[PDB]
């Protein structure tokens, strides 16, 4: 159904970082990373046996996007609802430790900006993730691993999400249909308020 600006944006959006291949990125976030003690070394020295933890992710999630408009009309921000199940193994026994239910947003702002030539251009600026919005939650004593785990992902993986969606945000933006853009573009410069 047809509709103003917001709410064109919002689908619009929403479509391409679908069709972007979002998901999938969530899908393959180097979480293993958010592991890089010296215990490592020795199960990489003993041949025919290493890696006594792994972190498959599965179940990505878009929930739907949300809209603000600045006061002065000149920005606005777009909360990125994401979500992913997390599994925490052990190869060397072979078992489930833990799954996890994580939850997080990441918020873009969108700005016009006049350049030099009198020309406008639609710009991501700012592209974070949102804070107090890392919420983990979970789906045998393991709540010393637990805290140790969900601790460690606190500072780490936001801004592994971050890093790994904004760039997406970025193509979304560009890719967006011209005449939206141009009608977008020339009420954030104006001041006039569309969001609602």
């Amino acid at each position: 159904s047809p509709t103003g600006l917001a709410g064109s944006l919002t689908n619009a959006l929403s479509n391409g970082l679908l069709s972007g291949g979002l998901l999938g990125i969530l899908e393959n976030l180097p979480l293993l990373d958010c592991l890089k003690g010296l215990l490592g070394k020795v199960t990489s020295v003993i041949p025919g046996l290493n890696n006594i933890i792994d972190i498959k992710v599965t179940d990505p999630q878009l929930l739907e996007l949300g809209l603000v408009q600045s006061p002065d009309g000149h920005r606005l921000y777009v909360t990125i609802p994401l979500g992913i199940k997390l599994q925490v193994n052990t190869p060397l026994v072979g078992a489930s430790l833990l799954r996890l239910a994580v939850k997080l947003d990441i918020t873009a702002e969108i700005l016009a900006v006049r350049d030099k030539q009198e020309r406008i251009h639609l710009v991501l600026g700012d592209c974070t993730h949102s804070p107090g919005s890392l919420q983990i939650s979970l789906l045998l004593p393991i709540q010393g691993l637990l805290d140790s785990l969900t601790g460690i992902l606190n500072k780490c993986l936001p801004e592994l999400v971050q890093g790994n969606v904004c760039p997406l945000v970025n193509e979304v933006l560009r890719g967006l249909d011209i005449t939206l853009v141009h009608d977008i573009v020339n009420m954030l410069i104006h001041g006039l308020q569309f969001v609602i």
